[PDB]
């Protein structure tokens, strides 16, 4: 069973992999990372696609055309934002009314329009639900850089030089050793999803499969990367 | 003159102060509007400024153009939140987000699908996302028989979806369509207009934008939904 997606969910999914083919036996592949690097290789085999939004998976899948149903693409799970410090946060940020009313370096994971990618409209719906201009102009001011979540990558963009990203949970439980998370706060935050979709006329193995990520077993997996149900 | 580019909704205000800028300078403001495509090539030639209806979308058209813009100048200075617009009388009884959800209903999302630059790109899954609960977001997704741009200057689908997600400047440009049903405030969420000016834009450029900051244009964006705090 051939999965592609953003590098991202990969690495619960790789985990689910593993203990799926050491159970059934079947080869489960998990292709992950920017849609360019793989999109070839997708159009000749692909499965299943997962997805670390909706509109960012809406996108993907259609991009396909005739080999994936938009409509069919299923959420399974959520995460919240969060926000990436510098180690210890030094800076003694808070919340995103703190980043706006600081003078920090922030990086928010906008594709400005070059690629499909989950974070598009994420830092405008938090900060804007303050309901407030200035606050909002202030935020804005303080970014950097608007460029894709870091992903499957190590690294972040301006790592040595930013203070802060707005990022996703489940990268910050991928990578313990980069950065501190710092929760924002609850009537602000936005949740987004993970999400599959099976190719037109899946095989019973890839349905086998997609079904084993409703499983107790997967969801263990996906909770302990911050992916959650309620 | 002084071009304006941007999307269809913001349009009718800005037409609106357009009109007594005119007015009062003497100076000829045009206001462009509707999906990108249709104004591009035109745009490349002449604008003045990009007028946004979102961040998000506002950087892509943006960065559409090279070196006649830097994305870095986007100046955000209104808000608005997004609404339910139902059949007129509201027949279903639609009361937000979750009833959405629970209903046997047909909905319209404001999705590009990566096809264009729009305004609406990922709102529906951040508010129904608000809720944390993984079957409301399912719920709510398996009722949406569209995923398309927000009509802006045209709606999909008119006689055949229960309920648009839109944005409430939409409903005050276009008063005797439909049925504005107002979402949870836990759950709803609030987009900006902006404007950027083009690199070595003229006087009389700057002083429209300034303009919009004025009280006279503050008074007009509030009538069609916009505000400041």
């Amino acid at each position: 069973v051939n999965l592609y997606g953003p590098g991202g969910p990969h690495t619960a999914l790789k985990d689910i992999a593993n203990k799926y083919s050491e159970k059934t036996g079947v080869k489960v592949n998990v292709n992950f990372g920017p849609q360019a690097t793989w999109f070839e290789k997708a159009k000749k085999d692909a499965d299943i696609l997962f997805g670390a939004s909706d509109q960012s998976a809406l996108a993907i899948a259609s991009d396909f055309g005739k080999d994936f149903n938009v409509s069919k693409i299923k959420p399974l799970y959520f995460r919240e934002a969060i926000i990436l410090t510098q180690k210890g946060n030094p800076l003694k940020i808070k919340g995103l009314k703190d980043l706006a009313n600081k003078k920090v370096r922030i990086v928010v994971p906008e594709g400005a329009g070059k690629s499909n990618t989950s974070g598009t409209g994420v830092w405008e719906d938090m900060i804007g639900r303050t309901q407030d201009i200035k606050t909002i102009q202030n935020f804005r001011n303080n970014i950097v850089a608007f460029v894709p979540n870091s992903g499957s990558a190590r690294k972040l963009f301006a790592q040595d030089q930013a203070d802060a990203w707005i990022t996703w949970i489940d990268w910050s439980k991928s990578n313990p050793d980069i950065g501190t998370a710092v929760a924002i706060e609850k009537d602000l935050v936005v949740y987004r999803t993970f999400n599959v979709i099976a190719k037109e006329g899946a095989s019973k193995e890839t349905q086998d499969f997609i079904a084993y990520l409703s499983s107790k077993e997967a969801k263990e997996i996906f909770k302990k990367y911050g992916w959650r149900e309620h």
